[PDB]
């Protein structure tokens, strides 16, 4: 069938029009290997989305696929017992690999992993409130926590990556805080920002939890945590089993050991093949030179993309880690037009602006993507000269601050509005009706 | 290479929940399995009656499922940059043909996420706040609290304990605020007509009726309770759908499923392809003439044999329910567990909660092996435990059956003063609440 035939069938039976069809490039992938994907009509594309970050090593990685198919064929997938040899071997590998990991438990998705981390922190501490920055998943309490402010029905206070807010909240009501959970943003902030958050949480005996579902294999081979940010819990997900569904919650023994009293559970958390896959992923990441070559390819792409935009006179900022770099533009229309056009030249850029190379990339794959980006940017500007400034200027500080707030809820200004919002939120928490709490297990109430 | 004692010690150090993973289950760990049989770390063999905690419907390492999943992984790929794939569309088309309620179908990784999705879509499609619930839907706090009769304002969930008198009164009192009714069908204490009456009440108040068939979907019948003839606006499937590979599905009325865009639901691994290939293979097996009928015959053989073993020892008992999910109810909550722990020694994993789950891979030899183990274990426990093993015959008391239903699944089956006052108290709590205080919803309703 071709694209048009498949989407007509999909519209009738399964597809969400925007999420599945009109918000995405007009192709459907049939197979993929290494850096390259092939659509239903045989057209080939370099992938820069990492399969929405699920893939770190490349498509159909041979050692990962050998390990997963061996488990499926020779032993089985999901057994009557919850422990298995691969689960224990993987847990041992992770506890040896990561400083925070004294025990580790597994789930299917990052959304459920961060929910489990919050559930365990509440059960281990007996406290009600959670302070949050960043995206943690699609449940309502997670999405609301991306916005600055307090939701009494969920027990979550969003703090917008704001250090002044975090310190003021912990001083005001830190005895009520079960945990601080943060998806580290490392374009606008350096590692010291997160070291200060962590040390500040420790001063108040509040667990600090890094949501590394996205950054865990892309800020570095051991994530932001492994770059030297102490934490009591780290959640991993994207990349862990190189596209197979697996998430992990690793951390302090007493937090993980709250599993029994928490009531957490789940039929498929014992599923064995993804655990075999993750063991193979760690073996690749720990092979001398492999991660460094991936970062070299990321730098080659980032440097070339920055050069292309600057040569067109387009204000831009290209930054962040090599395996998860952002391309920040003067407005939210230019990027989408370029990336849509680059699909015509054989590339799937990440249209949210964070480009994701994988370990299978070579210089030829990077340079194919750069050719498409140069040609697409040229065509877009030729056809729509007013789509963005072309005067050679820099991104304004106003655009950078506005982008941070719109993209990830970061409140980076020290102005009247931000200061008033901090005070309003702290007052709302401190003087609330304490008889009204979220539904919690165990109950606190 | 490592035995049970070594594995549990290594696990306690790095991963195990002491009760959930170790002390609360049989003292063996499964290394590999095929069909109805599992083998532990030391080579001992067991017939599985847990269905891998219901994940498995056909049997372990079923050749058609193994072929479909490995072919997709090996020859094409696992998760791609596009969310649509050929197997997703083919699976959606198969399910839309198979099920009356399925106009569209979306997929997720776990049944807990599937039922959460169903509620999110019902609220998004209707613009209404409250959900009425009966039965277990997953491990999130709002799901767990909804198993108890009553109202939690912070979640917007009212548990109604399977009670039709409560359901009708709630819909009359505040049905204009109800986005959906979500029920896990219990078919030991209730018949299909009970669920048809729930569905009819929901239809009269324009409230979506949603069947959580994460457990019952392939075990109440080959098309679940819905396929036996209970109308629904949404059905959630999960256990068995991909024969042990993680996959869940939310299928239902077009306008409810089409709330996906505005709801904010996402989740990356929802596009993962191999489990969808596996589910296509599962439907093909279930639709093969004789396969499901043979599985039900094996379940009847097991249930009939377990009933006569207990009755032969004079233990009052009730063995009933569908052949692929029958309950063994005893006079107290200790006796079954003690028999099942003892039966492990004789080469069976019985389901400790009492709902025994055969799979399509069962044959008479597997059933009879389990019955022989059950007969020996029952004899041993009866002899050793007169404190929990009455041998004086008779039936379960009416009080025991009523208490078991409330404890096991939150069913409020009594028509008495305490139950009626609880119904009225809960309705007054909902109706008289501070309407300015409500759960966080997306899309927002405040
Ligand atoms: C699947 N959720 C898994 C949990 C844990 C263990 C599993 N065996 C299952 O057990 C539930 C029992 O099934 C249930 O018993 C009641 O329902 C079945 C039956 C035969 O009708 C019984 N008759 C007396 C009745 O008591 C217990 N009340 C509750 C137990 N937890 O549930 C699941 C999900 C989550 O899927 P996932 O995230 O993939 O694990 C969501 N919804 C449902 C309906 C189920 O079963
Ligand atoms: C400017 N710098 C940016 C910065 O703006 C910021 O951008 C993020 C995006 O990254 C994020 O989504 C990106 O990842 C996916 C979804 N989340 C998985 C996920 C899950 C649940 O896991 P599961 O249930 O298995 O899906 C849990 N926790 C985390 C941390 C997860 O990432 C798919 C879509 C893809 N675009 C957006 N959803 C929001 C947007 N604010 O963060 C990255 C950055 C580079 O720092
Ligand atoms: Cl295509
Ligand atoms: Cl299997
Ligand atoms: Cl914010
Ligand atoms: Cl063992």
């Amino acid at each position: 069938m071709n694209y048009r035939e498949l989407i007509e069938r999909a519209r009738r039976t399964t597809a969400a029009e925007e999420y599945d069809i009109s918000g995405r490039y007009p192709s459907v992938i049939a197979h993929a290997e290494g850096a390259w994907m092939t659509d239903l009509s045989g057209n080939r594309y370099v992938d820069l989305t990492g399969a929405d970050a699920a893939v770190i090593l490349g498509y159909r990685h041979p050692a990962v696929n050998e390990a997963i198919t061996r488990q499926i064929r020779d032993y089985g997938t999901t057994f009557a017992s919850t422990l298995s040899v691969p689960r224990v071997e993987l847990a041992e590998r992770m506890c040896e690999r990561y400083e925070c990991a004294e025990k580790v438990v597994f789930h299917k998705t990052g959304t459920e992993g961060t929910a489990m981390a919050v559930r365990l922190a509440r059960a281990a501490t007996g406290r009600e409130l959670v302070l949050s920055s960043g995206y943690h998943g699609w449940h309502e309490w997670q999405m609301a926590g991306e916005e600055f402010g307090y939701q009494q029905s969920t027990g979550v206070v969003g703090f917008g990556y704001n250090e002044k807010a975090l310190a003021k909240m912990l001083e005001a009501f830190g005895e009520q805080v079960a945990g601080v959970i943060v998806s580290p943003e490392v374009l606008y902030f350096d590692l010291d920002h997160y070291r200060r958050m962590s040390a500040l949480c420790a001063r108040y005996d509040v667990p600090f939890m890094l949501d590394e579902v996205y950054t865990g294999f892309r800020a570095g081979p051991k994530g932001v945590h492994g770059l030297g940010v102490p934490a009591d819990v780290v959640v991993l997900g994207k990349g862990l089993a190189n596209g197979h569904s697996l998430a992990a919650v690793m951390g302090r023994r007493d937090i993980i050991d709250a599993y029994d009293v928490s009531g957490i559970q789940g039929t498929y958390t014992r599923e064995v093949p993804p655990m075999a896959a993750a063991l193979a992923v760690f073996e690749v990441l720990d092979t001398p030179g492999v991660y460094e070559h991936a970062e070299a390819m990321g730098r080659r792409l980032a440097d070339g993309m920055r050069e292309i935009l600057t040569g067109e006179g387009i204000p831009n900022w290209v930054g962040g880690p090599a395996l998860m770099f952002d391309v920040v533009l003067p407005n939210d229309d230019l990027g989408w037009e370029i990336y849509k056009t680059a699909h015509d030249f054989g590339v799937y850029f990440e249209d949210s602006g964070t480009q994701l190379v994988t370990a299978a990339f070579d210089e030829a794959a990077v340079d194919h993507a750069l050719t498409a980006f140069r040609k697409a940017t040229r065509q877009v500007v030729a056809d729509r000269p007013d789509i963005a400034p072309t005067s050679g200027g820099e991104l304004t500080e106003e655009r950078k601050l506005d982008f941070a707030e719109e993209a990830f809820g970061g409140l980076l200004r020290d102005d009247e509005r931000t200061n008033a919002l901090i005070d309003e939120t702290i007052e709302k928490v401190v003087n609330r009706d304490r008889s009204i709490k979220p539904v919690l297990f165990p109950a606190q109430n």
